[PDB]
């Protein structure tokens, strides 16, 4: 008989450890463990959402005829790891084999790749199809290309994929449709929510009661844990969002924290959407006159393109991409970060929605909380594991390349990006946010100053000698360059009572 090991991102009836189950002999395992719920802080509402949408998952494979060994974090004998788990799952069992399929995360990797010795069991680790790319061909993509950038790579799954091909060309004569502010809009239907099911309540009470000083709060979840309700979700973005996806995507509005997204990076994530499904979903929709190619295009190229590209880097980085620190930067993550109790408007926004919600949309991440710990010279480990803990979408694959690449620039441009650097000039461009702040995006001296003006200018004189031959820095440098002597030095004092706020307030926490 054959141990089946499902892990929690894996929730797809079709992953490719069931592939030749004998659902008479074999079983499948999925556990609930403290190591996976405490690696690092998670939301409160991203550890009730996985551990729902496990036991949801569980429970559908029953009603598909597996027997299934579930482990419950809450479990007398619950052995505490996917080790623990699995040995205990042998000895109940007795398993000629183990299958599973690969996971998300080097540290995941390192203790799967322990099974065989640990137990003396043949075990089978899978490719995972559901990514579009394996790891031998993005390795074989990337041997011999000095400069990588997702531009090159995305055109590869374009031909790959065949998503919005006509034969060899891309439909509508270019690769790429690649910003505006948007407006409030009233019309704007609301995403759809989900109210919490038996099972759900249960776990939430239970995540409660097992992680109470975690980061976030648990009211009004409403995340789908299901099969049907994430394709419920995928339903409403095509119907009510994607035509003015592209329009929107870097807007950002006060009362407004979804525009025009899909909120579904969450079910993607675990198994419960399929992200190839997802973008014939789109491309489906364009066929038939309901969004314009921008939008359709610009979906698709974060999948397909940005997702797609950043799996590929983390496991073509290493495990040690983590400790990337271009900048060498040692400050500690701002307080703040934690509350969202800060006099900075755009800030106490964004860390309060990601508080409530366990999501912030992409250039909120980028632009806000990431512009900000880039400017603030934040120590790029500190601010990838806030990232990774605070959205319920995230898993160190995904994360890691997004904040230490796209956002902090802590790899020095491995991934292709450019520095995302800005100021108060840009958040007042883009969002609303400034409208309400006590502080005024058009100022960079005085009390009443926006913290990223003078902290913009100071980022880059800090870090010129690295950041000088820079193409896209070439303006400010010449700008920064024309500036008087005593302009650049009370900018930099101006830069420095910021971080001395922050390093005395980071003393005492
Ligand atoms: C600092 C930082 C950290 C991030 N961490 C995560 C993470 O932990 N998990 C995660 O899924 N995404 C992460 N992202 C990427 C992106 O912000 C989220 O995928 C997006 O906010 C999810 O919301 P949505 O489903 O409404 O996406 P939409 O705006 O509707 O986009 C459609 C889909 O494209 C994908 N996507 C879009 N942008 C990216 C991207 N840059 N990288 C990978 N996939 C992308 C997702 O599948 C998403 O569902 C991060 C970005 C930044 C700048
Ligand atoms: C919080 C959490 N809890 C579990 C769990 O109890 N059991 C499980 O199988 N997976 C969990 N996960 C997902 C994993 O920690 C990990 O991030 C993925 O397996 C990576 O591929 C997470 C994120
Ligand atoms: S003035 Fe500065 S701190 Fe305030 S909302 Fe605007 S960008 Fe954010
Ligand atoms: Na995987």
């Amino acid at each position: 008989s054959q141990l089946v090991l499902i892990l929690g991102d894996q929730l797809s009836p079709s992953i490719a450890a069931l592939d030749g189950v004998d659902k008479k002999q074999d079983t499948i395992v999925l556990c609930e463990v403290m190591a996976e719920a405490s690696y690092v802080g998670h939301h409160k509402k991203k550890i009730a959402f996985i551990f729902s949408a496990m036991r949801h998952f569980a429970e559908e494979l029953r009603g598909e005829g597996y027997r299934v060994r579930y482990t419950r974090i809450d479990d007398a004998d619950n052995a505490g790891s996917f080790t623990g788990e699995v040995k205990r799952a042998i000895d109940d069992l007795t398993p000629s084999r183990i299958c599973v399929t690969e996971p998300g995360e080097w540290r995941v990797r390192s203790e799967m790749d322990g099974f065989a010795g640990a137990f003396g069991i043949q075990v089978d680790i899978r490719s995972d199809r559901r990514f579009l790319s394996s790891h031998g061909e993005f390795r074989n993509w990337a041997a011999g290309r000095k400069s990588l950038t997702m531009e090159y790579f995305y055109r590869e799954m374009r031909r790959k994929t065949g998503l919005l091909m006509n034969g060899e060309q891309p439909v509508g004569g270019r690769w790429n449709f690649d910003r505006q502010p948007a407006r409030p809009d009233l019309l704007r239907p609301k995403h759809p929510v989900f109210a919490p099911d038996k099972i759900t309540k249960e776990v939430i009470d239970t995540v409660e009661r097992l992680f109470p000083d975690n980061f976030g709060k648990l009211e009004n979840f409403g995340f789908a844990v299901t099969r049907t309700d994430a394709e419920r979700a995928l339903s409403a973005f095509i119907d009510d969002f994607l035509c003015n996806f592209g329009a929107t995507q870097d807007a950002m509005l006060q009362d407004d924290p979804n525009l025009n997204h899909s909120l579904l990076s969450f079910y993607i994530n675990c198994g419960l959407l399929d992200a190839l499904d997802v973008c014939k979903a789109a491309e489906r929709a364009y066929h038939e006159g309901g969004a314009p190619l921008n939008a359709v295009e610009g979906f698709i190229r974060q999948i397909i393109g940005w997702r797609e590209y950043m799996r590929g880097i983390y496991w073509l980085a290493g495990p040690d991409y983590v400790d990337s620190n271009f900048f060498e930067n040692d400050r500690s993550l701002p307080v703040f970060y934690w509350t969202g109790k800060t006099h900075m408007n755009c800030m106490a926004k964004v860390i309060t929605e990601t508080i409530e919600n366990a999501y912030a949309h992409h250039i909120q991440r980028l632009m806000i909380t990431g512009n900000f710990a880039l400017l603030a010279g934040i120590d790029p480990k500190a601010v990838h594991r806030w990232y990774l803990e605070v959205y319920a979408d995230a898993y160190e694959w995904v994360e890691l390349p997004n904040v230490i690449g796209m956002s902090q620039f802590a790899d020095g441009g491995f991934l292709g990006t450019k520095p995302y650097a800005a100021s108060g000039n840009y958040i007042n461009r883009m969002s609303d946010y400034c409208d309400t702040c006590r502080y005024d995006p058009k100022e960079r001296l005085g009390d009443n100053a926006c913290p990223f003006n003078a902290l913009y200018w100071d980022f880059l004189a800090r870090n010129r000698e690295k950041l000088k031959s820079n193409h896209r820095l070439a303006q400010p440098y010449a700008t920064w360059a024309r500036m008087s002597e005593d302009v650049r030095h009370d900018l930099r004092a101006k830069a420095a009572a910021f971080l001395r706020k922050l390093d005395a307030a980071a003393l005492e926490h």
